[PDB]
């Protein structure tokens, strides 16, 4: 498992991790109390499925709760109200159990950090911050969702729950929880929550004080019409709101250039995530992935969130051109464990690894054939990707020698090696 920066110091940790997302937005609600003892237990299975990385739910425990109408939510982990490990999720036995096991079976532990805000009315917590102090984004003049005195940042919603994360204070205990994580918790590295509602320049900040080796990925959620008029960023691309981001926290970040392609354009218009950009400089930052707890179903209650979901008749596809192209891809868990991909997933994740795909592996498409048709230069071997298409030979687009490696859904998904 190489490990290094990228030529941009970008903390991809190597370019060679294959991510597996830990959980589901109902786990709290399906197994109360149980999913580290799951975890613990499954440790060998991800493993073996090819996984060198878990991203864990938020650490933290959360005892929210909210409802609006037939939806109620809530104890998932991001409206936390201490840094009290014993939560909804198992306890701090039970995590540091799992922790263990998955770092014995050679899976690192990216853990999701939220910064942004905590439960901040929680009558029963260890963290008690004053109002008249400069903690909280509402201790100043909050206008609107802009960033103001006390915030660098947009805010969550009414943003009465908005921590000042710049005030020395709020950093340090930030600062010294991440050290903690890794120290006790043996993370590997973390997911940044909410990275809209604070500076990027402070995720380095506190990558290069807790774990400047690490890997470390952030989710941007804002598209071009969120930001002001007179802002660069209302008139750019996806891409460039994403890598921007990443330039200054020195982080890969979640590609939701090619999700918004996934979900608006067609299969043909996937070469538009940041992925599939030219510049290896662009494409090694990306982290892909196919749906979260956020934008997919989940089992149990209400289907989950599902606020952009990948449609059934999409799912083979978009795992066979995330599994097999450039940037870090990141596997939702029940597409692996609860829907039946496992296995479809589980030969994606060898060819990946046969050919030596990595984040900055080079890919190009080809223009004369329908659906998605890409040429990628695995350090180790050739692909030749076609999705939906009428390619008929890989002999039409690339140059070798090419044996069948997928054959997949009455050929719709078709991978072959060099
Ligand atoms: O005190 C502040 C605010 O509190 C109240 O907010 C509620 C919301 O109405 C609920 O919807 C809910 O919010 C969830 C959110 O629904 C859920 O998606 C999840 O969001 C994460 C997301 O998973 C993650 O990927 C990331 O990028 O950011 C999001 C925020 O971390 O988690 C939210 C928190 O549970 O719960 C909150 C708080 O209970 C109140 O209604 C507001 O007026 C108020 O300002
Ligand atoms: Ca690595
Ligand atoms: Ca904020």
């Amino acid at each position: 498992d190489q490990a290094g920066k990228s030529p941009n110091a970008v903390r991809y940790h190597g370019g060679d991790e294959i991510i597996l997302q830990g959980f589901h937005w109902n786990v709290v609600r399906e197994a109360p109390n149980d999913w580290y003892n799951i975890l613990r237990q499954q440790a060998a299975t991800i493993a073996a499925d090819g996984f060198s990385a878990i991203w864990m739910p938020v650490p933290w425990r959360d005892f929210s709760s909210w409802s609006d109408g037939s939806k109620s939510g809530g104890g998932e982990g991001y409206f936390w109200h201490d840094f009290n490990k014993n939560g909804r999720y198992g306890s701090d036995a039970q995590l540091r159990q799992a922790a263990s096991a998955l770092g014995g079976a050679g899976v690192k532990v990216l853990y999701d950090v939220v910064p942004n805000h905590m439960n901040r009315g929680y009558p029963d917590k260890e963290i008690n911050l004053p109002a008249g102090q400069g903690f909280w984004r509402n201790d100043c003049a909050d206008p609107g969702n802009y960033p103001n005195d006390c915030d660098d940042g947009d805010r969550f919603i009414g943003g009465d729950a908005d921590l000042n994360t710049g005030h020395p204070q709020v950093y340090g205990m930030f600062r010294d929880e991440f050290t903690n994580l890794r120290s006790q918790y043996g993370a590997g590295g973390f997911r940044f929550d909410f990275v809209r509602g604070y500076a990027p320049e402070r995720v380095n900040s506190w990558m290069t004080d807790s774990a400047d080796n690490s890997f470390c990925v952030g989710q941007l959620w804002k598209g071009p019409s969120e930001y002001p008029n007179w802002d660069w960023r209302n008139t750019a691309s996806w891409q460039q709101i994403i890598k921007d981001w990443s330039d200054r926290a020195k982080c890969p970040v979640f590609d939701f250039a090619l999700k918004e392609r996934m979900q608006n354009g067609s299969i043909a218009d996937w070469k538009h995530g940041l992925n599939g950009n030219p510049d290896p400089r662009w494409r090694e930052v990306a982290v892909t992935f196919v749906d979260n707890h956020d934008t997919g179903y989940s089992p149990g209650q209400n289907g989950g969130q599902h606020h952009w979901a990948l449609q059934d008749g999409l799912i083979r596809q978009a795992y066979a051109y995330i599994l097999t192209s450039p940037g870090t891809p990141v596997v939702y868990w029940d597409h692996m464990y609860d829907w039946g991909y496992g296995d479809f997933i589980r030969q994606l994740i060898q060819v990946r690894r046969a050919a030596g795909v990595r984040a900055d592996s080079a890919i190009s498409f080809h223009s004369g054939y329908s659906g998605l048709v890409a040429t990628v230069s695995g350090s180790q071997q050739t692909l030749v990707v076609a999705l939906n298409s009428d390619l008929g030979n890989p002999g039409q687009v690339a140059s070798g020698s090419f044996s069948e490696a997928v054959n997949a859904s009455n050929g719709q998904v078709r991978v072959w090696r060099s």
